[PDB]
C-alpha cells in the first residue's frame, strides 16, 4: 500500500500555504473558497498533487496515507466536548482547509445537511453525550447512490494511536459462481436514521424506502470489482440461496483480510469507498481535552448527480 | 449566455504555454501527460480558470465559448485528408493540448475505442469518402441537432470543440431548453419512465466484439438495455431546472402513452425554435454542456484541397470510474 511521506520542507509548505488560506478567507460559508479550491490545492507541492492523482487514476488502492504533516497542537487547542453550538471555523482551520484543498484534487467536497449541522468538514473526537463492542466495518452509507467516493481523513491528533480498520477485496478467494451473482440485483441494503436529534426533493428516497429495490453488491470490472457492503443493513432474501452463499463468502474474505491503520498525528488517511471497507475500534476516551481528534470529508467525483436530493444548483448539501 | 473573450496578452501566454507543453510531452500515449493535466492547467490564465469554473458551478447555461485564441495557421499546417495514416502527434498539437487542458478543468478526458482509434482529441474535417454519411467527418449532409449519446448511460457530460479553421463561417448549432415554454403536466410526465432511446449503431455489443468472457462481460449492461428496453424520462434532475436528453432520432414514444406523445411533441417544439447558431470561428473554443443543450451543425460544400473547416473534439466526463465496466483495465479512457 503506497503512501506518501513529506519532507520538512513540504511539510513547511503546506503549513505556511495552510495558514495564508486561512486568513485570505472567512469560513467555507464563502462561495469564492469553495469556487477556488481546485485552483489553490495547485500551490501545493507538486510531488503531493502527483501523488493523489496518481491514486485517483490508478483505482488500485483502497487506501492511501499522505504522512508528516505539520499540525500545530499549540494553535490547534484542546479536543473540544462537542460539535453542536461550538462556532465556526475554530482555530484548526488551516487543517480543515487542508482537507479541502486534497478533495478539490480528487473531486468535490459534499456533505450531508442532517450530518453535524451540514458542515462540509466532520469532527471525530470522544463525546460523553454519544457514549462488550463490536466490531463493525462498512461502506460509507452503501445503501445511498450518492455515497461519497473517498473518504478523507485527517488526524489532528491521536495520542494512544488507535487505529483504523480498513479492508480489501481479494478475489483469488471468491470462485467465479459467486462473483457473477454478487454482481446481480439480488441484496437489500437498509438505509439509515439521522433524524432530527422540498415535496421532490426528500420523495427521492423514496424508491428505496417504500419500494426497497434489490440492488448488487460487486458492480463495475469483473477482473477487479467496486464494492458496496454494510452486513449490518444488508438482506438477502430468504429463498434465494446463491445469493445468500455468495454473501456469506464475500463476508468471509473482506472480514479475514481486514487490516489496522493507525492515522497518527500529521496523517491524512484517503480511504476509496468503492474499494474499501472501513471502520472504527473501541478506545479508553479521556474527555480532558488531549484525546483523539480527525477531521473528515466526503468527496464525490461527480457533484451534479446529486442536483435532485439538493436545495439549489450551489449547495454541496444533501437532503 | 456567457463567453469570455482573450486579451491579445492572454492570448499569447496560452499559446506559449501549449508551444512549452508540446515540447516538454511526446503524446497523450503518455501517462504522465494525462495525470499531470490538471496542475498543467492552473497555469493558464487565471480569468479563464474562474470563467470556467463558474460555467461548471453555476449548472445552468447549456453553453459558453471562450473567444480570441491565438491558433498558428503556419504552424498547424493543410487541413488534412483524413484522420487515418497520420504522423501522431501532428503539428497542431499544441491546440489539443489546449483542449485537453481545458477539460481537465472541466472534468476527466476520455473516449470511446471505436471512434478514430481511440484518440482523445478527435478531428472534425470534411472527409471525401464520407460525403454522403451524416456524421462528423461529413459536409453535404445536414447533421441534426442532439443529445450526444442520449441512450448511453456513460455518454459525455460535455464536449470541447475548438475551431482551429473555419474559412467559410460555418455555424454549429446549439439549442437549449427554455422551462417556461412548457406546462407543468408535460415537464412531470417528460419527467416519468415512459420513452425508450435507441442506441446508436457503434454503441450494439453485436456490432464490436465480444468474444471471450472478459470482452462480453463489458457490454453486459449495454446488452440487457437493448434486451428489455427499459423506458426512461427525457427529463431529469430538478423540476425547477432539469437536465434533458433529446435525439429525436433515437427517441421512442410507444404507441398507446397518449400522453407522453403531447409532452414529447411540446418538448421538440420548444427545443427545434429555440435553436441558435453559433459560428465558432478560428480561434474559438466551444463548450457545450451535453446534459442542457442539444448540438447539431448546418450543411456546407467542402473543398478537399487542404483548407477544409477543421475542428477539434473531446469528450468530457465528471466522473471517469462511472463507465469502469466498460474500459479494458483501470487506466484506460477508452469505453468499449
Ligand atoms: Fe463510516
Amino acid at each position: 500500500t503506497p503512501s506518501y511521506s513529506l519532507t520538512p520542507a513540504e511539510a513547511s509548505a503546506v503549513a505556511e500555504l495552510t495558514l495564508e488560506l486561512a486568513a485570505a478567507y472567512g469560513s467555507f460559508g464563502d462561495p469564492v473558497l469553495l469556487r477556488d479550491l481546485p485552483r489553490l490545492a495547485a500551490r501545493l507541492p507538486e510531488g503531493v498533487q502527483d501523488f493523489l492523482r496518481e491514486f485517483k487514476l490508478a483505482d488500485r488502492h483502497g487506501h492511501t496515507v499522505i504522512r508528516g504533516h505539520d499540525f500545530d497542537q499549540r494553535r490547534i487547542g484542546p479536543t473540544p466536548d462537542h460539535w453542536r453550538g461550538r462556532v465556526r471555523p475554530g482555530p484548526e482551520f488551516p487543517e480543515e482547509l487542508l482537507l479541502m484543498l486534497y478533495s478539490a484534487l480528487l473531486g468535490e467536497p459534499f456533505g450531508w445537511a442532517t450530518q453535524q449541522d451540514g458542515h462540509l468538514v466532520h469532527d471525530i473526537f470522544p463525546i460523553r453525550s454519544h457514549e462488550k463492542q463490536l466490531l463493525t466495518w462498512h461502506t460509507e452509507d452503501a445503501f445511498h447512490p450518492y455515497r461519497s467516493d473517498y473518504l478523507i481523513l485527517g488526524a489532528l491528533r491521536n495520542p494512544d494511536h488507535v487505529p483504523t480498520t480498513v479492508g480489501e477485496l481479494d478475489l483469488s478467494s471468491l470462485s467465479a459462481e459467486d462473483i457473477d451473482v454478487l454482481f446481480e440485483p439480488r441484496y437489500h441494503i437498509a438505509p439509515d436514521e439521522s433524524h432530527l436529534p422540498e415535496a421532490a426533493r426528500f420523495a427521492t428516497i423514496q424508491r428505496m424506502i417504500d419500494e426497497r429495490p434489490l440492488g448488487p453488491l460487486l458492480y463495475g470490472s469483473r477482473l477487479d470489482p467496486y464494492m458496496r457492503l454494510d452486513p449490518y443493513f444488508t438482506s438477502v432474501p430468504q429463498d434465494d440461496t446463491d445469493a445468500r452463499r455468495a454473501y456469506d463468502a464475500l463476508f468471509k474474505v473482506v472480514d479475514s483480510g481486514m487490516r489496522e491503520v493507525v492515522a497518527d498525528q500529521g496523517d491524512v488517511l484517503f480511504i476509496d469507498n468503492h474499494r474499501a471497507v472501513h471502520g472504527r475500534l473501541p478506545f479508553q476516551a479521556r474527555y480532558d481535552g488531549t484525546d483523539r481528534w480527525l477531521k473528515r470529508v466526503c468527496v464525490t467525483s461527480d457533484l451534479r448527480r446529486s442536483r435532485e436530493m439538493r436545495a439549489t444548483s450551489a449547495t454541496r448539501l444533501l437532503g
